[PDB]
Order: C-alpha cells, then structure tokens, then sequence
C-alpha cells in the first residue's frame, strides 16, 4: 500500500487488488454520497463491473438508506471522447431519478479515454461534481489518471476543448495489469520512458536495464511474479514525477509543458494515423523527432538521441514512420510534412503562433523549464521521414 | 471611476463611459496578447461593436506584430446558452488562421446569456483561456456578470452544465442603461433587491425610497446618477464579498440565491416568454412565505418585500394579470413546480434546499436550508 501526494493531498492510494477489496469501501467513508455514477467502456464493464456492484452493495448495506451506484456503458475506443458522448452521459445523469446532484461521485473506469471523459463530465456537472479515477491500463496508471488534465476530441482534432479537474482519489491497481493485451501494456511504456527522460538518467538506465525482464513478463502468456516489485517501482517513479510537476505549476504556466515531451509532434502525427495508431505509439516517434530536433538545435547530443531510439526499440515501440508495423495498420496512411505542420499549429502550447516544443539537453535535463519557441522552418527538417 | 475587489484582485471597473474609452486601452496593457475574441448577439453588436473596432485597431497600431480582433455574434435570447452555440463558438475559434490559442481573451459583451455563455466558452477552450465581462444590461452588471459562475441550459433543464471560471476583468459601463428597454432595466432589480435583502436592511431601505425617482428616469438618468451608481456598487460589492468567502458554493454562496429555488422552477416553465428576474421576483415573495410558514420571517418583512417588488414594476404573484397576458397558455402546478425544483444544484441529495430570511437583511444561516416537500407545496400555489 503506497501512497503519492499531489497538490497537497494524499489522492493517489497504489496497490496490488484495490478494486475488489478497497474501493468501494474507500468511496463510502472518504466520498460520502447518495449517488455513485460509474463509466466504463463496453468491454471493460463485463469484466470488472460484476465484482464491483457486490462490494458496493455490501458497503452500502450497513449506510441507511443505503446510496446508489448507477452505471453507464460507453463505446470502447477513442469515439468516445466525444461532444454527443458527454452530453449522452449528461443528460442520463439529470434524466435520474431522483436526478444526480452536486453530492454526486463519479468513477472513471478504464484507460485514457474513459478517463479524459469522465473527469471532463465531472467538471462541468452542475458546474463540478466530484469524482475518482480508477485507471485500467499502464498509461493510464502511469500517466493519464493523474494531474487532471481531461478532454474531448472535435472533428477538428485531439484535445481540444476540456478543463484540469483534480480527481479526489487515485486508484491505480497492479491487478488491471494481469489482463491488459501486450500492445496496450507497451504503448503505455511510450509515457514511462518520456517521463524518465526528462527527469532522472537514472531512472532511465533503469528502464534501459529492466527492459529484457519485463517484457518477458509481458511476452509470457500464463503474470509478473518475481518482477512485481520491479514493475510497481517503474509506474510509481513515473506517477511521483508527474505529481511533482503537476503540484508546482497545475495549469500550466511553465514547467508543466515537459509533460508534453515528444507531443508536439506526437499529438501531429497522431491526428493522421489514429485510431489505427496508438497515442503511446505515435508519442514514440513523437519522442524521437523532438529528440532529433534538440539535435538539429545544438542542444541535445547525437548518443543521447541514438540512446532514447534504442530504449524506445527495446520496449517495441516505432520509432519511424516508416516502421513496417505503422504501415501495415494504417493501410498506408502517408504524413505529408505540410499536413504536420497544420496540425501542430493546434499545439495547445503556442504562444500565439509560435510553435513550442519540449527541448531536451540530455537526457533526464530539459533546456528550460518549459518548451521553447521553435521557428517552423527547423520544424520541417525532422519531419521528413 | 470606481474599483471593487473580489477573490483578492481588483478585477472590477466601474465608471461612465469605459467602453468608448477604456475598454481597448485597459484590454491591451492588462490582458496582453495576440488574440483577441468578442462574442455577443446581433442586436447588441450592430450598435457597439463599429465603435469598439476602431478604439481597438487604435490602441494595437502600436503594438507589433499587431494584435487581432475577432467577432462572433450569436443570435439574441436564451436559445443562444446551449451546446449547439458552445460548439460552434469552439470550431469557429479553432477554425481560425492562425487558430484562437490559450493566450486568447474571449470578451463577453451583452447580458446574462452572452455572459454565461461567452465565460463558460473560456473555460473550457484548451482547458481555459482568458475573458473578460462587459456587462450591458443592469441585471448583469448588478449580478451575471460578477462571480464566475457560467453555463448553458439543456432540454431538461436551465444552468446544468457549467463552470466556474472568473473573468480577469468585469467592465461596468453604467453608459449602457441609456438604451436599455425598461422591462429589461425593472428585470435587473429584482437582482438587486435580493442582494440588499439578504445583505442589510441600510440598503432595502434606500432601494424603497429612490423607487419613484428611478422610476420616473427608466419610464436619462441626469440628477439621479450618483444614485443609480450607489445602488448598482452596492449589490456588486456585496456579491463580490460572498464570492470571495465561498467562491465554488461550499455553503455561504447559497444566499446568492435566495427567490432562485422557487424562481428558477417558475421560470423553467414560463420562459422564455417571462424573464428570469421577474421569475425571482415571484420566487422572493413565495420564498419568503415560506421563511414565515415555518416562524424565521415576521409577517410585516414578508408584505415589506411584497411592497418593494411592487414598487419597481416586478410581478409578486403567478395571478398577475401582466404574467396571465404575456404567457396565455402555461400553468403552474405545484407537481411540476416540485419537479422542477428536483433539479437545483443546492439540493443535498434528494434533500431540497432553499434560501430562507429570518429578517431583511440577514439569513436565516449561513447557506440555505432543507425544507420538507410538504412544506414546500404550501406556498407554491398562491
Ligand atoms: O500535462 C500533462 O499531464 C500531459 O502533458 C497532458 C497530455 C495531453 P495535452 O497535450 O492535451 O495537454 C498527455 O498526453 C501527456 O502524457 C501528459
Ligand atoms: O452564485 C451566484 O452568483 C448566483 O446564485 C447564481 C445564480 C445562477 P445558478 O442558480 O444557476 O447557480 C444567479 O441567477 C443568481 O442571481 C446568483
Ligand atoms: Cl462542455
Ligand atoms: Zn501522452
Ligand atoms: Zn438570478
């Protein structure tokens, strides 16, 4: 049982089967309700739910009138996080009856997706309700559920309209970790390896060392036995780290901006090959063009850039658009330099048009202590494949 | 030129004049940036906005690159707060070349709608940009415009998706109530009779005796300036202090809506044909029979309430021959007026929630109170 603060509170609670034994019963003393709201995706939902609606029930049991726990299933995928999606589950909230107040406590159920929704509809309920993040994949343990961030897409593009509403509690459960698919496990890892590159080179020669044991672990269909301790020391540097940044700059008026390492391009390519591309996956490359342009810059050495493509191979993650793997499940989809352009000018950390990214120096120290202008013209070099 | 403070910065301006000539200067020295987006309705615009262009265009020659400004108008009346306009607000921002980005200053200029919506816009445009309020009627520049509280209504219901997001500025130009229609200025007082009501009765005491005199102006305001601007300064000042003592709700904010838990259910029924400040007006009478019913509030408080509401033209009753007229066809039954109030946001749970005076001029506490349904359907028939 190890606990992480963030923003002066003790929200984030990790550990190995929080869900079927700690939830509920947490929720209950800690976010005192009549009403629970829980989202999940149709997949998810089948097979954590069942177990879930018995240790509230049971919890709920000795509380008289006992609250209520209403759940709402969602389209699995990146659809999801949709205008028409936030206001279905709005409307279904109200429509209750009695319809959910402002004592309301939402469960976010699932990856980033359901997260960045669910946290989004939280905020603006009734002008804000409370809510808690229960995450179910390794980006979304190491990442995503923490710092508040939430968002929806627009036909326009990722993340574009949203709010940071901080979760009240964290659960990040190892157990989820059992079943999640070996893609999703390594598109997670895309986040780790970011956010060790921007603040310890040990924890990067850590995750240099460890590559081999986990992903056997990952690769070894039986899970992680005698690298339990190995794995939970992984996520919780990453999860420590965020907490730190998220802490001294919250909404973003500087340093949070290193959270965006390798997005700036990223969040570009992803707008073009997703959703047959993952978020983790087109960060990789994401990571490894940025890291190329510090190069170009005179800021970042050529080992460290060689370095961060060999540890993002290592974990199987792309680190070219031209990864024969990319291509074969975008049937092609090509990413034309002026395409990348158009979409970054988008980046959500522009002052005004000057495009900023994430510079690093080395890895493990940033140039600044936010991202840097960046003229569009030295851009376009690294984004020719 | 006066100055409030709320949630410890001096974010409100209040003076004659400011939009010809202080709006654009104070915009580009105070909210520095590239971007700049004005929203508002098309009746407002086609009558402020020419003037406000070249006052802006004027103050950015200097600047270099020069700053732009963008127009957005958004058709009038309250259809304009749904999800629908946010959208299209969003896609037009983003859609712009270059696209609006976080250093945007989103300018709401127009009532309680433009207000809300434009504030709840900014919140949520890449997570939150900044905006400022310039309030043109006087509900909004006694009430709406200060605070932070923004929203849209939703088919089921008013202001249930929303934020809290404060504006970096709140410019009150009393020079706007020159063409502000009287049906709308009487709308505004309901709004600060309520304040003086919940705040001290110093204040309801003056509201009833400059009652002829403004009156007489409204039906411009030359040798009664100085007290429309006392009486305007006084409800902001004492919205910004409960405010600042509890900015997301917590408790005292509650009595921000006294006459809004009754108002607001009449007014999910008799909008949009009825106002919101004339539904609060009718909501304060029956709120305050409520606070008698149950022994906080003295029988003569509740008829001085009456006589006040009265005295500024606002309806005191569902009977009222002007409400009958202007809404033929719309009852209000208690059921639905029970269904309605279901949906306030200060209720605890299935515990409904209401605002109720001990006396004019203080609360009965210091956040609303339950109230029993039952006693609740007593006074919702009158
Ligand atoms: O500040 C954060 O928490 C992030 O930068 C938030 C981004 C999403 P954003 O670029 O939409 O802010 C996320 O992809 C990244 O992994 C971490
Ligand atoms: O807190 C506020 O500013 C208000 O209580 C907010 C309400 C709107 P709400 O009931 O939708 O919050 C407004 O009508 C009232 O006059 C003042
Ligand atoms: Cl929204
Ligand atoms: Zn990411
Ligand atoms: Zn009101």
């Amino acid at each position: 049982p190890t606990k992480i603060s963030i923003l002066g509170r003790e929200s984030i609670i990790a550990d190995f089967g929080l869900w079927r034994n700690y939830v509920a019963k947490d929720l209950i003393s800690d976010c005192s309700s009549t009403t629970y709201v829980l989202v999940t995706d149709t997949n998810i939902g089948s097979i954590y739910t069942p177990s879930f609606e018995e240790a509230f029930r049971k919890r709920a049991a000795e509380i008289t009138p006992s609250p209520r726990l209403l759940i709402y299933n969602r389209p699995p995928g990146e659809v999801s996080k949709s205008r028409q999606t936030k206001a279905d589950i709005e409307d279904w909230m109200l429509s209750q009856n009695p319809p959910c107040g402002r004592d309301t406590v939402v469960i976010a159920l699932g990856g980033g997706v359901i997260g960045d929704l669910t946290g989004f509809v939280a905020s603006t309920y009734m002008r804000g309700v409370r809510y808690v993040q229960v995450p179910t994949t390794l980006l979304a343990m190491v990442d995503s559920s923490i710092g508040g961030k939430t968002a929806i897409d627009t036909p326009l593009g990722k993340n574009l309209i949203g709010a940071i509403w901080q979760p009240t509690k964290i659960y990040i459960d190892l157990e989820f970790l059992e079943t999640l698919p070996v893609r999703e496990f390594i598109n997670g890892m895309a986040e780790v390896i970011k956010t060790a590159a921007i603040s310890s080179e040990e924890e990067f020669t850590a995750l240099e060392e460890n590559a081999e044991t986990i992903l056997k672990a990952v690769r070894r269909e039986v899970r992680f036995e005698g690298t339990e301790e190995i794995l939970k020391a992984r996520i919780l540097a990453s999860a420590r780290h965020k907490a730190y940044v998220v802490s001294a700059d919250e909404r973003e008026g500087g340093l949070r901006n290193l959270l965006n390492w390798g997005h700036s391009i990223g969040h570009a390519i992803e707008a073009i090959l997703t959703p047959q591309i993952l978020h983790g996956e087109c960060v990789a490359i994401g990571m490894v063009k940025e890291a190329e342009l510090a190069r170009h810059l005179g800021i970042l050495k050529g080992v460290a850039v060689s370095r961060i493509v060999k540890c993002l191979a290592a974990y199987g993650l792309p680190t070219s658009l031209k990864d024969a793997r990319i291509r074969k499940l975008t049937a092609g989809k090509h990413c034309s330099v002026d395409q990348l352009m158009f979409n970054m000018a988008l980046d959500k950390k522009n002052d005004g048009p000057k495009k900023k990214i994430v510079l690093l120096s080395a890895i493990g120290t940033p140039y600044e202590t936010r991202a840097s202008v960046v003229a569009n013209e030295d851009i376009r070099v690294v984004l020719a494949p």
